RNA sequence: CCCACGGGAAU
RNA sequence: CCCGUGGGAAU
């Protein structure tokens, strides 16, 4: 029940390169469903509009007009709406959609965007935050979403979705950027489970890495209040990174995307695991070629990778990176800054300062040998 | 005018002069007919197209022949000069059919500019070019002036001027040298004497002529690679070619990778009228550096004082494995017999040959042992 | 045209 | 869609 879009149209418009000129149109594919996700789609429509402001002709506004009509022809139940948009919404449309969502708790909306539109201009940032604040889930389109869009909205003729190169690289950059803009906070239980520095008797291997950037201004380190969030490692996926991507590598990918100048910058990261050998070798390689950027790496635990991890940590120290185990100081900072604590002060786990001292000694042992 | 012009997208993709270029299964042939008078107007102009495959019923050369036979009988009998721009060089069958045509018609002379050489490594298409040149056809590679002239007379340009693609002169260099090899171009005897006389250069003219040959190692024999030997000169600076010029030693280095030599030991010999400058010798050193299966013999008629670091370059070149020697009567007779259009005449040495040869040989040692 | 890479701070 | 490269040994 969709007049599908040309496959040539989809490939050029849903290309998720974060910086991409020449696309003057916003494409919005949408579905309507019931409370039950398993059920079939009630309706589906495609909307297009030009980017520059005669803003009531953006596809977000056209959906609102169509949806009001469509609602008055259907019975009142709970509806789940999904958008695939080539560009994130403008400041005006975000308000108008936020307006809509408040007057209608029967409707919940999830927005998958391919690219972030003007993610560096603070107008469009508030547009996204206002939209999430009004209840809308806001995610970046990934392979599964691009393929699902190709299936339902594109005149593919049975031809399969074929991803472009650098699709996961772009998803990485855009997801972290959205996390920064929306100020995604870590779940408080998640932080405690992964940053407790007692010996790891558990089976879950995942790495969470918090990051912040400061600039040297006069003799003070001034926070770049725009570049701080957290990220975790990418599970292996044939439709993404086939061998996974460790959190240290995704963090290295972000730094060039920030477009930092030649000034003095200090990038601080708090990782639940010390890097393995290959990740530490890439980080050392980085500060090697960027001596205007210093790098402070605090780790909650030392990752024994059953390999050359001790050599990687030494390589990291010899090349200018600060390497230290997190003490109570850092654990409280991460709690207060990156966790969805909601007032609660930092509640230390048992043996924090003791495990912290023990790891600090073991880390020195690695570096002085 | 009286041409149904071709789409500019067609011209840009089809007349691209990259020597190795797949995906172009069509031969485009733009041709003009003119009179004895060069100033005179074009009588008629036509575009012909045909498929590349040897089985295609009418290659564009054959379609021209049929069209010209009709067109001739509608015009009075005079002398005609025909010009072709062809995206691909001709096959052997069309070459014979055109060669047959020109012999039975001395009133017609034909010049063929090709954009790319088709199968220049297979002796069929090589023989095709020699068949055609021998029957009187001028055979040249298209350069900037021709690509532009083709764009003006045959292309639906919409007033927009011809805009050359990148590496047009890089490609032209390779294709021009290849054609000279295939057609067995020989040097003009006056040019050879003027540039290789080893007396002190009292003239103002600085240009470099460089002869080249390849030898192959078989057991302990240097067996001539009788397929890659010719001559070339340095490219003067031109905004529509190499804007900063191209020294002849560099054009010689460009050829060697294009030859696609095997892993065997190969010795590429060159006889240059001038010793390399410092930067050219430094590039030659870089080459023998990165190719230790290829050795390099450089014989020079005269030592080039470049008002710079040339003596260091000559020292670096001899150290890194390249042989450097001055041409003696030995070498001068070889180059005359091999690369010059002598037509029987034996080598007549200029005055003071061996003396200038010995005098420069001493000056070269002085460079090498200091 | 086929393949790979880089770039687009984006009416 | 635009720009800059590299590769086409050539149905
Ligand atoms: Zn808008
Ligand atoms: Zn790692
Ligand atoms: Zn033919
Ligand atoms: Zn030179």
């Amino acid at each position: 029940m969709v007049e599908p879009m040309d496959p040539r149209t989809f490939v050029s418009n849903f290309n998720n390169r974060p910086i991409l000129s020449g696309l003057d149109t916003v494409w919005l594919c949408c579905e309507v469903k019931t409370k039950d996700p398993s059920g079939p789609p009630l309706d589906a429509k495609i909307f297009q509009g030009k980017v520059y402001p005669k803003a009531k002709y953006h596809p977000e506004m056209r959906f609102l007009r169509w949806f009001h009509k469509w609602r008055q022809l259907h019975h009142d139940q709970e509806y789940k709406v999904t958008w695939y948009v080539s560009w994130s919404p403008c400041t005006r449309c975000a308000n108008s959609v936020a307006t809509f969502l408040a007057k209608d708790p029967k409707v919940t909306l999830t927005i998958f965007v391919a690219r972030l539109y003007y993610f560096w201009k603070p107008d469009y940032q508030q547009a996204l935050r206002i939209l999430a604040e009004a209840g809308a889930t806001m995610k970046i389109m990934n392979y599964n979403e691009f393929q699902d869009c190709w299936n339902k909205f594109v005149d593919g003729r049975g031809k399969p979705f074929k991803p472009w190169n650098n699709l996961p690289k772009h998803y990485t950059l855009l997801q972290a950027t959205l996390g920064e803009l929306l100020r995604h906070l870590m779940d408080p239980g998640t932080f405690t489970s992964n940053f407790n520095n007692k010996p790891w008797v558990s089976g879950q291997h995942e790495t969470y890495l918090c990051y912040k950037v400061e600039r040297l201004h006069n003799d003070t380190w001034v926070p770049l209040n725009q570049h701080r969030g957290f990220l975790r490692n990418q599970a292996p996926n044939i439709h993404g990174f086939p061998k996974g991507r460790h959190a240290a590598l995704c963090f290295l990918d972000l730094i060039p995307f920030w477009k930092l100048d030649g000034q003095q910058y200090r990038v601080t990261c708090f990782t639940s695991w010390s890097p393995c050998f290959s990740c530490a070798q890439e980080m050392a390689k980085f500060i090697s070629n960027n001596e205007h950027v210093s790098l402070c790496i605090f780790a909650a635990r030392i990752y024994d990778d059953q390999g050359r991890y001790q050599e990687g940590l030494r390589t990291l120290h010899r090349d200018g990176a600060k390497i230290a185990m997190m003490n109570y100081s850092e654990f409280e900072y991460c709690w207060d800054t990156f966790v969805d604590r909601q007032g609660r002060p930092f509640q230390p786990w048992d043996g924090l300062d003791e495990h912290s001292q023990a790891l600090s000694g073991r880390l020195r042992a690695i570096l002085q040998n």
